[PDB]
């Protein structure tokens, strides 16, 4: 069994009372440190199950939110310990 990245993002937003604006703004310092861009439009496509994140944007969002990258991809693993 597994889930998808859209469900994982929705779990984050329910656990921590976040909206997409919070996710995107929390990511800004990480986008600069890692050299990985994420736009408002792209993040909405991930939450609405229109596209899956590529390798670089999983890494960005897993570091931003402090969660396992395998978990954020939708595998049935622990939320925190990969990377």
């Amino acid at each position: 069994m597994q889930t998808d990245t859209s469900n994982r993002l929705k779990q984050i937003m329910a656990e921590r009372n976040l909206k997409q604006v919070d996710i995107l703004n929390l990511s800004i310092p990480f986008q600069k440190k890692f050299g990985i861009k994420l736009s408002k439009s792209t993040l909405s496509q991930y939450v609405n199950s229109v596209q899956s994140p590529d390798q670089n944007r999983i890494y960005l969002l897993a570091k931003t939110l402090g969660v396992s990258e395998a978990w954020l991809m939708g595998f049935d693993v622990p939320m925190v310990e990969s990377k």
